[PDB]
């Protein structure tokens, strides 16, 4: 076998029953499933998310957690979110009380009921590392989504943020992930409770975070494979930095496409190494599908009527990336090998991640497949190997619905050029490219 | 509550008996108390100081340490001083002397460790303070030499508090053990073969980073209605100490009092002072006269470059007062100059109304805020149980003070001796005055 | 008018008679014309070239110079070449210039070396012009076997004779004052000529003097008549570079470019893309990799330098790749020149039927910052040179293939193994980008 | 003084005089290696810079396969430099063939990358660990190092039987190298290419920067001892020990190095010794005994300038210290034996200390490469017969240089060499070269 298939063949793999894999296709279903599993949990609930917001959606979840712990005080309930994100407003907000302040109030308003909220700092400053580990571990199941917990991710109140949602019942995998979180994160240096009113400030734990990050640089799942390559399997993956096992698996996965590779990413900003792989596939005569958001389906996009702000330039920069890429590969568009899809559904937002390799592999991940995710953030995934096509109904239904709100881009010219952009945007971008800062921006966001 | 009181309300606090807090008001009493506690120590003696001098005063202390260890060989005796300071004269070293002492007293184990807080003295010194003896901490800003201990008729005024408290002393003893004594780049000064600074340069860099977020970790056992003590330690701008000093000042409902030897407040503390004055509160600032500074050189003697520092601190005070003369006039801002013949002034601390007392080694200058390893104890006395002692201490501090009623009462550069005047004009020409105020 | 046309409208321009502009279409004709003009020169001969080679071709020229000076000792004969290039083999001439001077006593034919920078790689003499009395015979060609089509193999350049008293004076006088009498210029026919390190500081000061040396003359011609405008430059903000930049957008119909080494600076590429967007036409005539003088046949032993033609091809293929849409609409036309193992050295710019830039400028980052470059800008608003312009382009194109698709150009995968390995090594560490800024 | 203190307080493993065997010739070393491979019962760990696809190297690899066939429970490992092994048909390609032609027999060959590119770090760790012994030489495994086929490369050869030391070294290799990030099998046809593991190597190198032997000293300074040492970078324990070792010479310091290119700090030490009135002996190869030397008849190549550059270094050094040559304090020896090559490393401090090492004592070894050594302390002179016999034979093919002028100057060098060197010194690249080779 070639070195890429060898890498995948020799991945440790946990066996998996087809009956124990449930897909969900809409953020509202995901909300309800999460609540249902919280109610019916008997042993443990481990909620890892980027953030858990002080809004109707997030309240719903935290209240359901307190309620489940009240009814079963022996239940092991933990919430882990990003340290930095939990201690600030959203970008350029009027700004108010933070999530961490709210986690404190909740703990005081519910004495006796023990629902600890830990802040994980992946780096000393947010811009240099965030907690992109994903997983709701409930007893022997993992409900895995890219979604954080807020109004739009949960489709409270009429506007939504599109993600993917998979429930996987598997004792061994959930144990491995629960145990990995316990040892490496929860009991890690520089993790600190956010429900403590006296929680340290970032500068005070700066050195703890540095040592923590180094500990994480080679923390990996350790378990023995129980499944061969002829049966349905799942392989949990985790990584921080360029040489993580996750990153290596993503790298090797792409060339194993004998027919077609499909990619979702919210922000089109692939590292060069993944681009080179894409081009190799196209040269080998294979197919590559790339599903990204329209600029207007980006959560930083500011309507052209409203007052423009600096941050509302990001969707434009991602479009410029897409247009540059397509430009170079228009030949392959024409041969129906390269297919680029733009998702758009009124003013809802796009947050799909993942990778399909033929009909046999499905990577579900929190990984945005950008330079940030490749070096800076703590990322994880589950790799589903389905050599017998047992998930084919669900795989196909999921792709059906993902594509439903998509336009195919048949020509790079169908994408607006900088000339077509609003005036403030146009001036900003020209200023940035003059001094070459566009390249820096694409490596930090 | 406002965010400042909230910070203080939520500080972990160790309970404290009023009977177990003893003030001393004079450097001589402090000397004798130190010797007494060294004699009667049963378990441990941990002496942390900036330096321990090869003079009558310092000898007294080191001899008392050797003597106590001879009489009780199971006693855990340690001395920690600044690495760089111990290996130079003022502007045959102490470290050389520590070596002789160890050779002249074989069998008796009194280790003297040098702590380097940075690779060069100018970029970090050991301003951690504390004599930990069994279950007590005798806390002063004083190093151990002739003047600090008032050997031989001339003295250096500091503050002196003995606090008997098992938990606090344990926390401080244990913190020193783990972070300093067993830290990288700490090296024995009683070893004749001790490395030279360049050889341990990388060790010191790693050490300093370890220190950047080393803090006391302990659970509070006391509420805000009872007498409490809270040990604090820090290195650099965002330490818990620095934050507590920052939040402490605005909690003054009536009056804030500050001692500092060298008037050279960082901007952030100045802004706080001005806010208090604007809110209609009172602010008392007790500093030394230029002549009570230890770098001051009488005008008869040969002038040296270093003897310009007291003048620079006066210029700072005069500039500050100048801007706030309105508040002087309303009897809100009170500036006191301490002066007692040619004795020297080394008072540090912060009083918030009648309720809080910060005792510290912190000179409240930019150096202490970024570069040096600093610590303190925060006494919360919500019931006024220390009121007799607090008032007696302030009584005696003020006794040798003049109140400055007008910034003009302070000499201007024009009034200074000629060599000084020329030096200062040269410095301000090239703007080095601003740099000096950030490194001393 | 837009700022680009304004720049051109306000250029000083010297008037020019259509009868006094003669094109030549082949390197052999150029050789013979040069010899003819050397024989018949009456007042001055100023030969500026990158180099004058110690070969049959170069000998021919130097001998013709000595001979003309013998027959007219009052004739002012000067030869200026690059200081560094004259004192090395290909990857010396100065030694040969010394012998010549000794073997011809009494006859004064001075050969000066111009150092444009302290090291060759940081500046060469790309000034061009044979100034003979009141004429300039202007070519990109140096003087050697192939440039002059001695002995059966040739190097294709362009050749224009322009009789014009004022222009030739301006150029002759500019050379006199700024180069010949410049610091750090040194005779190469002197056996005792200094070594580069000894004049290092002279060269630094010289280069700074050159950084703002420009032609100064009053325009005598409007924009409704045939004109010529001499241009000269060193570094990013030279008047030449500005004129090249402004020239391209004035194409109302079509821009044509010749360059030997396809390696356009980004700013000129952006212009090209703007033209294509405005719906105009752009023609680009470059050499096939095999028509490059560094190309080594695949049978022979490969050498490191024989990777350059490949690097230029990679540049062309990357460019075409991004603009394939415009190829398809017949707007963008890329031509590869190739004629057995002869080599390609065409430079210039055509703006519609109205402007013709003839230059030594390779239109690359090197020429834009490092080298001393010059040109003549011919403005022909009345189409008086149309017969010759069209005949010249006819013959240039004759040995060309049109590239209809970027895929028609070989990719790195198709290259020989040693080449392939070298290029992959270079791109790994990103040195390909540096190379493109120094060659 | 602080130097003796450093040495006094080194942890030291005790050692029996009976369990130290010297060998004096590359052929004996070959045969000893083969003998110990045959008779190994528990483990064979072969660490070398490279193992060549030639008669000499084949001999060794075949002996390894053969021993593993006859005792499948035997723990056989080969570790070589990652980059060196992969430069048409490479050693790594050959290691692959060998593994395919010998199925069932498990002889893993791992490539250690000490840096992302060869020029910035190589595996200069040395040691053949066989059961409870270490056969320690600077030699890699090829024709000349093993004196197959009539031409040889002179190195040093010591067998030290010592359970504890061999365990420490075997265990250190296991944990830090074999199980280290970015170590990769060279007998795998699908082995990654350097760029793919670039980040692994960076993290690996940082792990190595403070990997050191950890063990408790069992021996005082009045008895025969050995102290294994290992290091990467300026502040390694090895480098510190080499630095402190030199000033402890009460009488004389002896140094072997193949390429005379001492760091300034070691030069300063040398000068101090000479000033204190002590003796310093330096044994290097003649330019012609360097393996990059190209005879003047053959076609010159750029790399064949290195022996000349090392000579220029030696001549510059001697020039400055000619006074001490004259007082018979400083003694410089040039080794030369027809067209055989010189690869001696080590340090003798009086009659009491012997450093055996792979360390070329140059700036490269001081910062870039993974180096190790064994430090033998012999305060009772128990190894005196062997020490003296070894030095006897080392010196046998040596000329003493009595005057710096006896060394050729740049003017005397062949023309292509002369032009190259003048070009290099013009732009000051000579100084850079001396820090990377």
């Amino acid at each position: 076998r070639n070195k890429h298939q060898q890498h995948l063949a020799q991945l440790p793999k946990i066996s998996q029953s087809v009956d124990d894999v449930d897909f969900f296709y809409a953020p509202a279903d995901f909300r309800e499933t999460l609540l249902e599993k919280i109610a019916s949990a008997k042993q443990r609930i481990c909620i890892v998310a980027l953030y858990l917001e002080q809004d109707d959606g997030g309240k719903g979840i935290l209240n359901a957690l307190y309620e489940a712990k009240r009814q079963r005080p022996e239940l092991d309930v933990r919430v882990l979110v990003d340290w930095h994100r939990a201690q600030r407003g959203r970008i350029g907000a009027a700004a108010s009380n933070t999530n961490a302040d709210w986690y404190c109030r909740m703990a005081q308003e519910n004495p006796g009921v023990d629902v600890p909220v830990y802040g994980v700092p992946i780096n000393t400053r947010e811009a240099l590392g965030v907690l992109h580990f994903k997983g709701f571990i409930i007893d022997d199941s993992v409900l895995y989504s890219g979604a954080s917990l807020n109004d739009v991710y949960l489709h409270q109140h009429d506007k939504y943020r599109y993600d993917r949602y998979h429930l996987i019942r598997n004792r061994k995998m959930s144990d491995i992930m629960f145990e990995w979180v316990t040892q490496n994160i929860m009991n890690g240096r520089g993790v600190n409770r956010l429900d403590d009113v006296n929680r340290p400030k970032s500068p005070e734990i700066k050195n703890d975070i540095r040592l923590f990050r180094q500990e994480l640089r080679d923390a990996a799942y350790h378990f023995q494979g129980d499944a061969d390559n002829d049966q349905l399997s799942v392989t949990p993956l985790v990584g921080l930095g360029k040489s993580s096992l996750l990153n290596k698996t993503i790298f090797h996965l792409m060339p194993c496409a004998e027919q077609k590779l499909t990619i979702c990413t919210p922000y089109f900003n692939l590292p060069a190494i993944l681009v080179r792989n894409i081009i190799q596939l196209l040269r080998e005569g294979k197919k590559v599908e790339i599903i990204v958001g329209d600029k207007t389906a980006n959560d930083f996009y500011i309507p052209e009527d409203e007052p423009f702000k600096i941050i509302g330039a990001l969707p434009y920069l991602y479009e410029i990336n897409l247009r540059r890429f397509l430009s170079r590969l228009q030949y392959y568009v024409n041969t129906d090998q390269l297919v680029v899809r733009l998702w758009k559904d009124d003013d809802n937002t796009y947050h799909l991640k993942g990778m399909w390799v033929d009909d046999k592999w499905m990577l579900i991940t929190g990984n945005n497949l950008n330079p940030r995710a490749w070096r800076l953030d703590l990322e994880n995934a589950i790799l589903i190997h389905d050599p017998q096509l047992e998930l084919a109904p669900q795989r196909e239904k999921e792709l059906e619905l993902i594509r439903e709100h998509t336009t195919i881009v048949k020509h790079y010219r169908d994408l607006q050029s900088i000339a077509d952009y609003p005036v403030k945007v146009r001036k900003l971008i020209r200023r940035l490219r003059r001094i070459r800062i566009d390249r820096l921006i694409s490596r930090i966001l």
